[PDB]
């Protein structure tokens, strides 16, 4: 159903030529702190979806290095192909205003404007900027609409709450209701796709849950700990991201050792090592955190946690101590009294899937 | 939009007029001690005209509304039921599918639409709302009317305003999301959601208030509220009328009597030097839930609606005490890239029932 090939620029030129991509295209750009996937959409035979995109490395660290990339691809692409072009979606990874300006980034110098970006790739009134998981959530519902719910996503757990609106299983459709999707990579990523019971319609509402204050259980010390090297109130991205990890690993061990950064703490879970396995326990200890406060807030009916990291850290969710312990967190919260966190059902990505590609894409069949 | 509170009686003879001989939307605003029931008619030249009667919540209990909707149905000619195209109430609690309004927390039982009788609320064309759900529909009402800056007056202009709107601040909602709050005997929390894809307003309901306090400076007053509640203080415990007693408790010491809400709103308006520190205590709590909301929600405009708020406009007329609320709305870490800054915040200046205009609206879009 959900097809991407990645090819270098050339490769993608001849790519095009194909009498299978002589057909409406959109645009889509994937953008994340290091790298941006770019290319063409198409839809293809027995209802499916195909891709076509190149990586670019951000070298730079700036958010404007785009629209070289987007003047390389018009010139050094036949005219033929642009004309096809209908549609203009990128996403980045920033909060987003009129989906035209991409607000400030924490990796990144600059700030993306639609308005400067070409028209043959971003055609006027069928183009937008989203936030990247604005793009993950309309990904999550192209995956739903799809009916290959279960190849991409696992349940976790069951809440209370998916039988009373949902006979099918859980983890088989998105449901009708909210779904909160959090992204925990490089940056703490959030969208609350809503539910509207009125005209049973899905919507992406962009979030920054991220950069919300914690709020303490019996953590005031651990809090206070990072308060005093960030000389920043700690967020919650604070404890779930890389420089989480690397924190976490850093109280675990109690003294110096060699650096090692999140990538080689993951890495060192996975092969049984008790530090970082105890380092991971702690950012899943956060991430819960934000799951359990936001299910009071923002009512869901799932929870889906997306990206990279969650599919790489598989190893992580299959083990049933570390998901009984994530379980108990979730619930972890006055509100729990009268059932609010146990109405959630929780699920991760279990199979790659660059969502955001996806996302662009059904956000450009809407416009 | 014209509203008129009547007898049962009186009621049932003004609809009987050949004015009220025209299509009907069945309304109800139920609150903690009342609720107001009636029928909502569209008047010659656009106009809006409203006819409801006060019920008292005699028995603390959702489910005794059945009652008056029976007593209605009798006591009204069949003639005019017949007109009922609509149906529409909004509860003092959370709601899931319309249909079902969750546990509340100054009510027992539970609100379930499929129990209400199908006369007043017709299949396919009535919902029960969350309080907040229906004011935030209101919000859109009187915006649509032309008539914003005839009900909310701008506390202080943020910095998105001007780059998403070239009317004045105040006169229109605001191609952007509000985020409508109402500090009365609970703290509701609504969110309008501005579609950047269509020009489309969606009201989402929240329950921010239930949140777990994220701390300042004040560790010692959350632990002795704490050590009061037993349980970790959420906003609505800061932010309510047992928040206000609080605060009024906190600065006497024991030195003077204990006070209601009621009591410590009247003495503050009257110069009372204790009343007056409790109430910017109270609004410092409230400034926090809009910081942490202005992050996580990223909302054009934040407004203070309700009763309570068109009674204190003394507070914030005061501007030392705006200067103060001010100062507290950017008290955030992420305030250090504008993200505080970036709101603009209004207060209901002039009494109206959005929660009624609420209702009537979102009948609007079912019919
Ligand atoms: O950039 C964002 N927030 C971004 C989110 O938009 C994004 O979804 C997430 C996943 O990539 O990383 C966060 O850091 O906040 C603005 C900000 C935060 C910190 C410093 C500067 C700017
Ligand atoms: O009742 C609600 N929350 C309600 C809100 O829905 C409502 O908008 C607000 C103003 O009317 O009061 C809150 O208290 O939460 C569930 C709850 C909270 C505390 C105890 C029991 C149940």
């Amino acid at each position: 159903a959900m097809n991407i090939k990645e090819l270098s620029l050339h490769e993608l030129c001849e790519e095009l030529k194909t009498p299978a991509w002589n057909v409406p295209l959109t645009f889509v750009g994937d953008v994340g702190g290091t790298s941006a996937r770019m290319g063409f959409v198409r839809e293809g035979k027995n209802d499916s979806v195909h891709a076509c995109v190149t990586r670019y490395s951000m070298k730079r660290k700036d958010i404007t290095e785009l629209i070289e990339f987007f003047n390389e691809i018009i010139e050094l692409m036949p005219a033929s192909v642009i004309k096809r072009v209908k549609a203009g979606v990128i996403n980045v990874p920033g909060p987003v205003t009129g989906g035209a300006v991409g607000g400030p980034f924490n990796n990144l110098k600059g700030i993306a404007r639609l308005s400067d970006y070409p028209k043959a790739l971003f055609p006027p009134g069928r183009s937008a900027i989203l936030n990247d998981l604005e793009a993950g959530g309309f990904g999550v519902l192209a995956v739903s609409d799809a009916h290959v719910f279960s190849e991409y996503f696992g349940v976790m757990w069951e809440g209370t709450q998916w039988r009373t609106c949902e006979q099918e299983p859980a983890g088989s459709v998105i449901g009708r209701g909210r779904c909160l999707v959090l992204a925990p990579g490089t940056g703490l990523g959030s969208s609350l796709i809503y539910y509207n019971p009125m005209n049973q319609q899905h919507i992406v509402v962009p979030l920054e849950l991220g950069s919300q204050t914690i709020p303490m259980r019996k953590d005031i010390d651990y809090i206070q700990t990072l308060h005093a090297e960030l000389k920043l109130l700690p967020n919650y991205e604070n404890m779930v991201s890389g420089a989480g990890l690397e924190f976490h690993y850093r109280q675990v061990v109690r003294g110096s050792r060699p650096p090692c950064s999140a990538g080689e703490i993951a890495k060192l879970a996975s092969e049984g090592d008790a530090n970082a396995c105890k380092a991971m326990k702690k950012y899943h200890e956060y991430l819960m955190r934000v799951g359990s406060e936001a299910s009071m807030a923002l009512l869901p009916l799932t929870i889906v946690l997306v990206g990279d990291n969650i599919v790489n850290n598989a190893f992580f969710y299959r083990n049933p101590q570390n998901l009984k312990e994530m379980h108990r967190e979730a619930l972890n919260h006055e509100m729990e009294r009268l059932g609010f966190q146990s109405r959630v059902t929780y699920l991760r990505q279990k199979k790659l899937l660059n969502l955001n590609l996806m996302g662009c894409y059904r956000c450009g069949l809407d416009l």
